[PDB]
């Protein structure tokens, strides 16, 4: 409690909060129902409603685009603009690379950001405000809830589709498997966990030096907790420092053990 506002006064930042423990129910709180922007941590999201909507063959559905659909961060997309990419391949690059064209394509795919709403809802999430595609085009300012979410909420909507009963068993091991091999988030939760623990994560960074990611980490022995850690800073510049998250990972860590 104090760990985590002395981090807050450390990296002059508010933190928000929200960890599971599946194995006893252990909760880990701290501001777990203050909205951030959710930023790209609602990709793991779009991919578990695509593949709610979708049998594994018709994720081999291609999907063509032209480079007028690519704005900024496209580190696979940019490489496909020929021939296209699958929507397999599209969830693999927006979990993995966090590719924002991917995404994009993705959530066209699902309906846009008001089917992704529609879908949250109907499994429980009353926070989640998916508002725009592309939401990092534009910016969320103080106060604003649009594109936003809450950890406790982004927390529990992680855990709906890859731990519950949102997904049948051989879509949420493609989610897991996706989000344990991400390449973006080395510096994130997966710097504050003891090591050989396995992760699964999704990174997201906006405007206001908005820093988050979302994980479902597994004990060698014993059931998953499932994680976030959302942050922001009061100017719309502001510079995020990855080691937060890091850090309040390891007191999260600290709690729950
Ligand atoms: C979603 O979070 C994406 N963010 C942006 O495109 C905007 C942005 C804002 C500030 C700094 C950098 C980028 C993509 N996801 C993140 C992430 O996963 O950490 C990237 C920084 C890779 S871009």
């Amino acid at each position: 409690k104090d760990d985590f506002a002395k981090l807050e006064e450390q990296f002059d930042a508010k933190l928000g909060i929200f960890a599971l423990d599946t194995g006893t129910n252990r909760t880990v709180a701290y501001r777990p129902d203050e909205r951030f922007a959710f930023a790209s941590t609602i990709k793991a999201l779009t991919v578990g409603v695509l593949l709610q909507q979708k049998s594994i063959e018709d994720l081999n559905q291609r999907i063509t685009y032209t480079r007028d659909d690519l704005v900024n961060y496209n580190p696979i997309t940019e490489k496909h603009v020929d021939t296209g990419m699958t929507l397999k391949e599209l969830a693999d690059a927006s979990l993995r690379y966090s590719d924002n064209a991917a995404q994009n394509l993705i959530l066209k795919q699902i309906g846009g950001p008001e089917s992704l709403k529609k879908e949250l809802r109907k499994i429980g999430d009353e926070v989640t405000n998916p508002e725009r595609f592309c939401p990092e085009l534009n910016e969320v300012n103080p106060g604003e809830t649009q594109d936003t979410s809450t950890a406790r909420a982004l927390v529990t909507s992680l855990r709906a589709f890859a731990l519950e009963d949102k997904l049948p068993s051989e879509k949420r091991e493609l989610l897991i498997d996706w989000m344990k091999r991400n390449t973006t988030g080395d510096a994130l939760i997966r710097a504050g966990v003891p090591d050989g623990w396995e992760v699964a994560d999704k990174t997201g960074a906006a405007s206001y030096g908005t820093r988050n990611d979302i994980a479902i980490i597994w004990p060698p022995k014993g059931d998953p907790v499932v994680l976030a850690v959302l942050s922001s800073r009061d100017k719309k510049d502001a510079k995020y420092d990855d080691k937060l998250i890091a850090e309040a990972t390891k007191v999260v860590m600290k709690a729950l053990n």
